[PDB]
């Protein structure tokens, strides 16, 4: 038996995160772990759109009691549990605390007939040129978004990077990180040009910076990636 769906989560701007791919042999498992910038609300989704609002909701529930931080600080790990039943089973844990809130999502009239099913398929087999600039044009602003934060959140921990560095350049960091976090709120519909060439230049702030610190050792700062929840 095989997951008749792409099975996913929602990340920031309605964006369609996939963790089950469909065609997925059952029992299965997958982890993933995420930052979240304000309710640690999972919604789990079901299709092979890129955007969620194009597919199925399943199910969604918030992890509480993590601790109030800044964007992207607390982080956060997703499960993603198949049984031989069709059972699905959505875990979040912070990373930082254990807490853990678990939901279950059984077989009811939810579930989608093999007519629906059918539809769905095809819909993303249609729109598939569509769907793979579309897809790949968020994921560059993501990498953008992603890098900008796990920088912001470093220089501002004592116990990491901003430990290290020198308070003129986690100043001027700060300031770098601040003027693409601006630029990111006014030009959220940019090519994958100004998001690749955005994440570029904030390459060529750091490099410099901690080549002052750890070139002779050649060491070099690498971004989470993590994709944030909110």
């Amino acid at each position: 038996d095989v997951c008749p769906l792409t099975l996913g989560i929602e990340t920031v701007g309605g964006v369609m995160t996939k963790l089950i791919p469909r065609n997925t042999v059952v029992p299965t498992k997958k982890s993933q772990i995420f930052s979240v910038g304000g309710t640690v609300t999972i919604k789990v989704y079901e299709g092979e759109r890129p955007l969620t609002k194009d597919n199925h909701l399943l199910g969604t529930f918030d992890l509480t009691g993590i601790p109030p931080a800044p964007r992207g600080v607390p982080q956060i790990e997703v499960t993603f549990e198949i049984d031989v039943n069709g059972i699905l089973r959505v875990t979040a844990e912070d990373k930082g605390t254990g807490n853990k809130n678990k939901i279950t999502i059984t077989n009811d009239q939810n579930r989608l007939t093999p007519e629906e099913i059918e539809r769905m398929v095809n819909d993303a087999e249609k729109f598939a040129e569509e769907d793979k600039k579309l897809k790949e044009r968020i994921d560059t602003r993501n990498e953008l978004e992603s890098y900008a934060y796990s920088l912001k959140n470093q220089i501002g921990d004592k116990e990491k990077l901003g430990g290290k560095l020198s308070s003129e350049d986690k100043e001027t960091m700060e300031k770098a990180v601040e003027e693409k976090i601006e630029w990111l709120e006014s030009h959220q519909d940019a090519d994958i040009e100004d998001f690749k060439a955005k994440k570029k230049e904030l390459e060529e702030i750091v490099q410099p910076i901690i080549s002052k610190l750890y070139g002779s050792e050649n060491l070099y700062f690498q971004g989470s990636n993590r994709l944030l929840l909110t």
